[PDB]
C-alpha cells in the first residue's frame, strides 16, 4: 500500500459521513465516523498501536451531526495518512477493505 488518500469533505448517505478519494488509478469511499474507530480498535489488536497514528478521543455523540465530522475531517485525514507510512499494515487487510470502494 503505497497508496494516497484524502478526506476532500463530508456529505450524506441518507447520515453525515466522511468521503474519501483514493488515489493513475482512483475511487473514493464513504465510512462512518464510527467505522474509523473499529478500524483503530482492530488494527491495534492484531498490530499494535502507533503513537503518531491516533484517533482523537471518541467522542460520545449521538447521529448526527454533520459539522462535527466537518471538524475532525482532517484528523482523520491525518490519522489515515500516518497510518499507510508504517510498514507492516502496508499488507492489512483490514486497512485495505476499509479504503476499498463504497
Amino acid at each position: 500500500a503505497a497508496w494516497k488518500i484524502s478526506i476532500p469533505y463530508v456529505d450524506f448517505f441518507e447520515i453525515p459521513v466522511f468521503c474519501i478519494d483514493v488515489e493513475p488509478e482512483h475511487w473514493s469511499v464513504y465510512r462512518r465516523y464510527l467505522e474509523f474507530y473499529v478500524l483503530e480498535s482492530k488494527l491495534t489488536e492484531f498490530h499494535g498501536a502507533f503513537p503518531d497514528a491516533q484517533l482523537p478521543s471518541k467522542r460520545i455523540i449521538g447521529p448526527k451531526n454533520y459539522e462535527f465530522l466537518k471538524s475532525k475531517r482532517e484528523e482523520f485525514q491525518e490519522y489515515l495518512q500516518k497510518l499507510l507510512q508504517h510498514p507492516e499494515l502496508s499488507n492489512s487487510q483490514l486497512l485495505a477493505d476499509f479504503l476499498s470502494p463504497n
